[PDB]
């Protein structure tokens, strides 16, 4: 019974419950016996710190992507990639400072047609 | 003097297939109002490039689409970090799903029936 409580404990876990369980909203309590379903122990305790270093990854990918900047750039080239880079990190840096990612794109939406009309 | 060019092309942007493949599409930004973007357009892109866009963009409208899919359903988590979902599963998802908007389906509603099979899979 002990192995279904040691992790039963870290989903428990503030920082996960932050920062993993709750955010992933974007589809509580189901998805965290999913968690407890699909991974094991090992897993479990090491999957935080992962999480922490690729937060910032997973975000660009979805700024370039909300901000269509597949067809923007990759495509269409309308945008410099230098340009691109640049407001996916000044927002990225927002939204890692606790920026509300909803809010945050708003304001990358606002420097891109800023760029755009330029 | 040089009117001409900027007729010539005026008129690939009130093309019909770019009018309902791109200008207007590529409302995702508050679309400006479109009227905008044509210009924005207009701005941007010299006329080699508009006698060259479109068969371009045909060719990546699905790799676009999958992109947009791997991040609105939560991808990058669900499978490159956490690994929760098989990579097999998760390109298997994104194939029927871009199959679909790709035939016509609405993005909004068609990544709705993604959310859908994600659930399912997770449910696995």
């Amino acid at each position: 019974e002990l192995m279904r409580l040691m992790k039963r404990r870290i989903l428990e876990s503030y920082r996960w419950q932050e920062d993993v369980v709750k955010p992933l909203s974007r589809e509580v309590e189901e998805f965290q016996d999913i968690l407890m379903d699909k991974l094991d122990m090992s897993s479990l305790e090491a999957l935080h710190p992962r999480f922490e270093s690729a937060r910032p990854r997973c975000i660009r990918e979805k700024l370039h992507s909300d901000l269509q900047l597949c067809w923007l750039v990759d495509v269409m080239e309308i945008i410099s990639v230098d340009d691109a880079e640049a407001l996916k990190d000044e927002i990225t840096e927002l939204v890692l400072a606790g920026r509300e990612y909803s809010e945050a794109l708003s304001e990358g939406r606002r420097r891109l047609h800023e760029i755009l009309r330029s």
